[PDB]
């Protein structure tokens, strides 16, 4: 890969503090400003039931995998050039570890 | 002051995940590597109750508030040369303010 399992405990409130003013991850958890998460992983970009995307990201085609992740947390926008996720990215490795450790558990 | 609050939820993973390997902070919570921290705030350093504390600690006679405990969190031995706490500090001010008002509210 290039990521390394992380603390969910640590994961849990970067997301809290960071995601869930626009996203859910649990199973039966509603669309909000972003779509729910739940069963993110090993699937592709756009295909959340009931939400509008914008043509970036639908077209983006991402598979989404932990590594896929990481560099889309980084900076969204430079890895979905028109995405509309207002969120600036996560700098620190470390930070995106644990939070795709959380994820990775969480949207399960 | 010069401290903030921030998430309390935030500052109790930062505590499991930095402090915990060597302190407690409930009440009746028990001496480890570190003293307990439960009723900390407002008291001097060196007198948690069966705690063998280096000179260097009971001498500077700190009074605990949450400024003091930013600033000692900074960097600890530069706060109190010869300590025996073996943390090497917080340097982002935002990490700070997190743990402090965790432990402002977990330490009550
Ligand atoms: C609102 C200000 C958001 C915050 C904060 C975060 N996200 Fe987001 N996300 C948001 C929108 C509006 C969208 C849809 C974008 C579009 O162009 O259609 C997204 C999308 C995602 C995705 C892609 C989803 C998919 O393909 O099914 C992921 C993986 C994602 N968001 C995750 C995520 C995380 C983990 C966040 C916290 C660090 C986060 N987002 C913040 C809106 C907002
Ligand atoms: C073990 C490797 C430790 C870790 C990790 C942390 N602390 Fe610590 N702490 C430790 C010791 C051995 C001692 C006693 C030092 C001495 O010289 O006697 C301390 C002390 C403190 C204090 C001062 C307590 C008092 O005056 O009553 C505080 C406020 C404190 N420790 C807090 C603290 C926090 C919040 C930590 C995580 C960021 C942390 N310590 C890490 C050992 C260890």
């Amino acid at each position: 890969t290039e990521f390394k399992a992380g603390s969910a405990k640590k994961g849990a409130t970067l997301f809290k503090t960071r995601c869930l003013q626009c996203h859910t991850v649990d199973q039966g958890g509603a669309n909000k400003v972003g779509p729910n998460l739940h069963g993110i992983f090993g699937r592709h970009s756009g295909q959340a039931e009931g939400y509008s995307y914008t043509d970036a990201n639908i077209k983006k085609n991402v598979l989404w995998d932990e590594n896929n992740m990481s560099e889309y947390l980084t900076n969204p926008k430079k890895y979905i050039p028109g995405t509309k996720m207002a969120f600036g990215g996560l700098k620190k490795e470390k930070d995106r570890n644990d939070l795709i450790t959380y994820l990775k558990k969480a949207c399960e």
